[PDB]
């Protein structure tokens, strides 16, 4: 079996290695890649994702979300407020802002140190989730707004037609802002280019251990796992290394720096946060390996994880048993 620890993994594809994606994603899992739940890959030295940045300050923010977190140094939950619309110009100016700027530090490690002591005394704002993409039109490799979409993957491996789209988002982030504990919708991979700015670090639970993390979270969160079997949906709870260590749950990190791409696989638990100002832009992908992943993928039905339209088809296709609850809990 190859990667055996489930060590997470980086590639540096050679520019002929970078014009077929699925076969990529294919070569990285007969490695083992995917049995971290995360890997980077590096792109070739000729490849660009466009000519410059110097011309997206008037993009809009139109939900800058302010992250507020409440519990314990090392186990909190964050809820998002809604702030005013703003536009990136105006974003990285506050990012860049006394109150919410990047402290000094050493390295990496020290700035890991200063987030996991402070995180939860602050709350930073993160432009999340934004319909669009940076890409140029013209790049041809690795353009996360041309990949074959997850509909038609379906399609392929299932012969059965369905509604939806599938489109990526943009996520401008500043030091502190703080992504969740989670997996993807339906269990599905990711990937996510990080296009500019400051770097992002990632936590990772290798998806065959998935469960040894539900378990502790539903220990430590334990109001939000008797409200819902399937809390992490939410996309709220935090759980910080020095916990996971305590507690003896595998996990994997990395930092990933501008230019570079992660992926994230089916079933593989992520987390993590940004070093200062930054923009990254990702997208939901499928394989024919995640159909049983999604067949078997768990289920907020509770209200609270409401997602969008095109996860419908997944759930009424892949668990017609689970439909009607789960579509309830849309509704
Ligand atoms: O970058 C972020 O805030 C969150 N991204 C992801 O969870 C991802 O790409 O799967
Ligand atoms: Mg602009
Ligand atoms: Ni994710
Ligand atoms: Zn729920």
């Amino acid at each position: 079996a190859q990667n055996p620890n489930c060590n997470i993994m980086i590639f540096h594809p050679t520019k002929e290695e970078f014009n077929d994606f699925d076969k990529y994603i294919a070569y990285m899992e007969s490695q083992g890649a995917h049995r971290a739940g995360l890997a980077k890959i590096i792109p070739p030295k000729e490849w660009k994702a466009r000519e410059t940045y110097d011309n997206i300050s008037e993009i809009l923010i139109a939900t800058p979300l302010q992250q507020v977190a409440s519990g314990r140094a090392g186990v909190f939950t964050q809820y998002h407020k809604k702030k005013k619309a703003m536009t990136v110009g105006e974003y990285r100016h506050l990012a860049n802002s006394k109150k919410y700027q990047t402290p000094p530090h050493q390295n990496f490690e020290d700035l890991e140190r200063k987030y996991w002591k402070n995180r939860i005394y602050n709350s930073p704002i993160y432009g999340a989730d934004i319909s669009g993409s940076l890409f140029d039109e013209n790049t041809k490799q690795w353009n996360l707004g041309h990949l074959g979409t997850i509909q038609d993957l379906l399609e392929k491996e299932c012969g059965v037609v369905i509604e939806g789209v599938n489109t990526p988002y943009l996520y401008f982030g500043m030091w502190k802002t703080t992504f969740a504990w989670h997996t993807e919708d339906m269990d599905l991979y990711s990937i996510n280019y990080l296009h500019l700015g400051e770097p992002k670090t990632w936590y990772v639970v290798p998806p065959e251990h998935g469960q040894r993390l539900e378990r502790l979270a539903r220990e430590l969160f334990p109001g939000s796992s008797r409200g819902c079997g399937a809390f992490l949906r939410h996309k709220v709870a935090l759980i910080s290394p020095t916990v996971l260590k305590e507690n003896g749950i595998p996990f994997n990190r990395i930092t990933q720096e501008a230019g570079e791409f992660m992926v994230t696989f089916p079933y593989g638990y992520h987390a993590g946060f940004n070093h200062g100002f930054n923009c990254a832009e990702a997208i939901n992908f499928a394989t024919p390996r995640w159909i049983d992943y999604g067949k078997m993928a768990s289920q907020c039905s509770c209200g609270e994880a409401r997602v969008t339209f095109s996860m419908d088809a997944f759930v009424r296709i892949l668990q017609p048993e689970r439909y009607d609850l789960w579509k309830r809990g849309q509704d």
